[PDB]
DNA sequence: TTGAGCGTT
DNA sequence: TTGAGCGTT
């Protein structure tokens, strides 16, 4: 279980500022956005310790606080 | 600006626990924990940046949701 | 605040 | 859910 769901996403938020954004915290493999606007995102990291460690936190992005939760 | 206060700390988190936990971010320089107990301390980072970008997020601790602000 | 598309045990 | 101690512009 390496994908984490990111709540509360905003539209300015990029796939690539995303990337950039997770990245920090271990290697990002994808990042999907649904499309029309969904207020949501899936990023995928390539070490499930990564994925596990962000499930449950509330992360910063741009001034926006977002959730993480697992993929199901 | 290179402190940052943790709230929601519970009795059992070591200075030495929040080190490791917070060393992931970057590099950690000194730990606070007042005594007798308050359920907060204080994380002091080498680089502002990395202090920064915990303010205003809710990171897990040992399954416990601890809130990050400015030291003042 | 839980996604696709390909194409079928 | 905002800390010490040393020792004084």
């Amino acid at each position: 279980g390496s994908k984490v769901f990111v709540g509360r996403c905003t539209e300015d938020m990029t796939a690539e500022e995303l990337q950039q954004f997770f990245c920090q915290y271990g290697e990002v493999v994808d990042v999907f956005i649904p499309k029309p606007f969904r207020a949501f995102a899936f990023v995928t990291f390539a070490d499930d310790k990564v994925a596990q460690s962000l499930c449950g936190e509330d992360l910063i992005i741009k001034g926006i606080s977002v959730h993480i939760s697992n993929a199901e």
